[PDB]
């Protein structure tokens, strides 16, 4: 009962020739955002079997070591050791004496895939690092600001995948991308884009799709997960003269009362701004202002800080949202350029009896 | 896996015993029967408990029915408690296989 | 200047045990460039500067495994040997190889068939 | 294995002392004399105890009986309790053999 580097040594008997090759390469060349550290070519070359499990030890440590282990058996398509790693990490847990009172904690509890997942982020010191702080936290928060009260109770119940013929190249395909990889563009084509628009009627309901849109993804609920955070922003606290900085402008969607910020301040074009009706802007907007922002926390004017923000020079790479009232487009769009618009319609005829199934409670 | 798994386990198992004659059911098993209908257009192939559903070589995969013919008080629905008895404790039977309903 | 293996296996000793390292890793990562194919990391790393240099002539042929070696010295940062590498040019003949049966990558391959007896009587006069 | 282990262990070593004469038997051993029977139709291999059981080179691998003939009263009930006191140690004896069972 020795385990561990042994545990992994058979594993590594079981590689074939070509199998080993490449499970070596994969620890000489591991990919560099695990917490892992790659071993280097000429030890782990010339390592045998059990001197590998050895050495990935040495070098990472046990619980990294075979976390690595099973991820590069999935890689080299080795589903059955994949497996069996998987199935014998806390499978020697069972075998260990309980030592009376808990003294920690029993530990008996590492087979569960919540838990095992749990050890996993726990002693990975960048997964772990601060990740699951910045997250848990912000996801639930933007969560519990719109339902509850004692009619706006049910939302999601309220759906409806409302129509979104996004405006072709303004000089067929369909691609109606309601939700996944709306903001994606075609091959290529513009990577870095960051600005979308949706155009409306008054009162069709852009006010209501961005509640949606935050609700769902406000859940991972398989929308953007791939993109880390969304900033809802409606213009009817924002007006003129309020030389309040953007972490004041942040900070009104999450009053933290010790704001993270400079930690917000991290990965631009990995945040999205949800700006909300430029119908809401109440007050005079030149959109070419003579003054310029390009200061993150400066005290700037509430029309200012928008400037520098509709035309991105502040936070070069931020992502934007922006629900627009048609006939309001003429300044935002010579004020920013390359816009995906994006056409939003109401219900159709069934749909519309459709919104009084959602509506009344009898035929 | 783990939270999904004990539950479940115990939970089919604490239905079917302990009144204060069925308190005994394993000990009332038999290996009744199981002539499964060879295709209506020669093999044994029982297939009792292990891979009774199952197909042979390739054949059909996906298979997902299967069902059984007796008379009236044979003990078909003796069976089915029994069948759950069973593996509602893993006890070698198709441990590849995760959940079962009974209704 | 019979075999090019020989300065090969000497600038390998030359080079210090980091620029070995460095030099192994670069033969494994070596870019494609005059159709010259990368040293395997098994047989680059458990090679010794003998074996290292035959490897290099055996995978590509002496003037690539050569030509590979100065790229290497170069990237490196070797400027020592990679002046070297280009100040010494060595003659393309071959060294000692146990290639009794001659092998080719293409399927017909190569014997020990009449080719070696027309090679032997071309090249030996006088010993005979 | 943990479970198995200690606890068959430590339960088989204290029945055979510390009464308040058998109150200590290893400090009474002596390496009895022990002539195994070569085969009724010269190698010495005296077994002791270390591999008594295991045979030649291959030549029955999975045998299983092995007989001790003494006369009346030479200790071979001793010996048991004494091969029982070794091994319920480990000892350096059988160790490579899991369990024991004395009857
Ligand atoms: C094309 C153009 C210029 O006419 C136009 C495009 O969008 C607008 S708008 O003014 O900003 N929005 C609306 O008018 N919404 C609306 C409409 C009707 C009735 C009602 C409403 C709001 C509640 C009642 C009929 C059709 C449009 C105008
Ligand atoms: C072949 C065909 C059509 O006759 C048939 C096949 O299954 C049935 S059934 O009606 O549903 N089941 C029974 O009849 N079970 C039964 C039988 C006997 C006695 C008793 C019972 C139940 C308790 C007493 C004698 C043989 C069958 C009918
Ligand atoms: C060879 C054969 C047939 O005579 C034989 C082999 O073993 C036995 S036996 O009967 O079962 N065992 C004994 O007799 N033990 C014994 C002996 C002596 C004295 C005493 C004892 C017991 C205490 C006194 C003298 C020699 C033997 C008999
Ligand atoms: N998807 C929807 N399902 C049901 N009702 C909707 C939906 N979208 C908008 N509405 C209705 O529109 C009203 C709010 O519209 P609003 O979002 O302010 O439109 P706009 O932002 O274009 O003025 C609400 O009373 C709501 O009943
Ligand atoms: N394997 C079995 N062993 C003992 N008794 C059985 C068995 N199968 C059925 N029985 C008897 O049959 C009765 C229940 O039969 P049931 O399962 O209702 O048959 P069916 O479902 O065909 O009507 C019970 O009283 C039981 O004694
Ligand atoms: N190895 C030994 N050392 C000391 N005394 C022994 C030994 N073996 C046997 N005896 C003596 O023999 C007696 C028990 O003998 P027993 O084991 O019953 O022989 P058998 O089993 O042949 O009848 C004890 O009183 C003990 O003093």
């Amino acid at each position: 009962m020795a385990s561990t580097r042994c545990k992994l040594a058979r594993y590594l008997e079981d590689l074939e020739d070509v199998d080993l090759k490449k499970f070596k390469m994969h620890l000489e060349d591991y990919p560099p955002q695990k917490g892992c550290i790659p071993l280097p070519r000429g030890q782990t070359e010339k390592a045998d079997h059990v001197d590998l499990a050895t050495l990935m030890i040495d070098f990472n440590g046990e619980e990294k070591a075979w976390a690595m282990a099973v991820w590069i058996f999935a890689a080299i398509n080795r589903r059955d050791l994949y497996e069996k790693a998987k199935r014998d990490e806390p499978k020697w847990g069972s075998d260990n004496a309980r030592v009376s009172n808990p003294t920690v904690i029993c530990q008996e509890d590492s087979i569960e895939e919540e838990w095992m997942g749990l050890l996993e982020y726990l002693s990975r010191i960048s997964i772990c690092k601060m990740k699951k702080d910045y997250r848990k936290k912000y996801r639930k928060y933007v969560r519990s600001r719109f339902q509850c009260i004692e009619e706006s109770v049910s939302l999601n119940k309220r759906y409806t995948r409302l129509r979104l013929i996004k405006e072709h190249r303004s000089q067929s395909p369909v691609s109606p991308i309601k939700m996944e990889l709306l903001f994606d563009p075609d091959d290529e084509h513009s990577e870095p884009v960051h600005t979308v628009v949706f155009q409306g009627a008054a009162g069709i309901g852009k006010t209501i799709l961005a509640r949606k849109m935050m609700l769902d993804w406000a859940s991972g609920t398989l929308y953007q997960d791939r993109f880390d955070y969304l900033f809802y922003i409606h213009c009817r606290e924002v007006s003129l003269v309020t030389q309040r900085s953007l972490g004041d402008l942040i900070m009104s969607c999450c009053p933290d009362p010790n704001p993270p910020i400079h930690k917000i301040v991290r990965k631009p074009s990995r945040i999205l701004f949800l700006m909300d009706g430029f119908d809401e802007l109440q007050g005079a907007f030149d959109e070419h202002i003579g003054p310029l922002c390009t200061d993150w926390q400066k005290a700037e004017r509430g029309d200012i800080l928008l400037s520098s923000l509709i035309r991105k020079k502040l936070l070069p790479e931020a992502s934007l949202l922006i629900t627009t009232r048609p006939v309001a487009l003429e300044k935002l769009q010579h004020l920013l350029d390359h816009p995906r618009h994006v056409e939003i319609l109401g219900f159709s005829e069934a749909k519309r009896k459709e919104y009084f199934f959602k509506y009344f409670s009898d035929e």
